[PDB]
């Protein structure tokens, strides 16, 4: 669901420069070596973008080639935007993810279950956090539904 992936992240994108947006996603869809490379442009901020832009597209190319290390302005991010969930409601989320199996799995768990913004970012937290637990479909099913969502308030 990649394809899908890759257009809300163009979206999310929509209002940084041309170039910009095409250098990270021409890396971003360039295999792993151009993907890992623009992960460590992201986190080095080098690139003129918000504090919440260049975390949010460390998660999506971590989300695509786990061998990305972990940024801990991102990790430290999500940690505290979770800090209120009890461990017993992240069980349920983790079992509940794995059953979505797959990008409309994933919307339709974030929706139907009328998730609060802690829970959906339980979700993101887990494939960033933990990303080898989980499936390609699922990774890119949470990141692309994640996005989808902020896309949508704009
Ligand atoms: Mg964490
Ligand atoms: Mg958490």
């Amino acid at each position: 669901a990649h394809e899908i992936l890759i257009a809300e992240t163009e979206a999310f994108l929509k209002n940084v420069a041309p170039e910009t947006r095409t250098a990270i996603i021409s890396a971003i869809t360039g295999g792993k070596s151009a993907c890992k490379s623009a992960a460590k442009l992201i986190k080095n901020e080098h690139l003129p973008l918000m504090s919440g832009e260049a975390t949010t597209m460390h998660i999506v190319m971590r989300c695509l080639y786990p061998e990305i290390k972990p940024w801990k302005k991102a990790s430290d991010m999500l940690n505290k935007a979770t800090s209120s969930l009890k461990k017993s409601e992240g069980r349920d989320i983790r079992k509940q993810m794995k059953a979505a199996g797959d990008f409309l799995g994933v919307e339709s768990m974030m929706k139907m279950r009328a998730f609060r913004d802690d829970q959906i970012m339980e979700m993101v937290e887990e494939v960033y956090d933990h990303p080898d637990d989980y499936t390609p479909d699922i990774r890119i099913g949470t990141i692309t539904a994640w996005l989808r969502c902020k896309n949508k308030k704009s």
